[PDB]
């Protein structure tokens, strides 16, 4: 098992992971479209990825919300959601 493997098992939160991979990762690198996403490598060529959008604030009264919401979910999350999107625009 690989160091970003076995960061991601033993520090479930990303500020603590994040801690663990800086202290020894060989490089740093960003992803800026979509969430954004901090790459670090690491000596035994296993990468930890950390998204910078885990979170999403959504405004049920706002329909421009409730779609960005929906774009946010990972497509087999939107599936799941999807009858309840329907839901929420047809509300505002
Ligand atoms: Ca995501």
């Amino acid at each position: 098992t690989k160091t970003a493997q076995m960061i991601a098992q033993q520090h479930k939160d990303t500020v603590a992971a994040c801690e663990a991979a800086e202290a020894i990762a060989i490089a740093k690198d960003q992803v800026w479209d979509g969430e954004g996403y901090t790459k670090y490598t690491f000596d035994d060529n296993s990468v930890l990825i950390q998204s910078g959008t885990t979170q999403y604030a959504m405004d049920a009264d706002d329909a421009d919300s409730i779609k960005g919401y929906a774009d946010w979910l990972d497509d087999e999350a939107r599936s799941a959601e999807a009858s309840e999107i329907e839901r929420l625009l047809e509300s505002v």
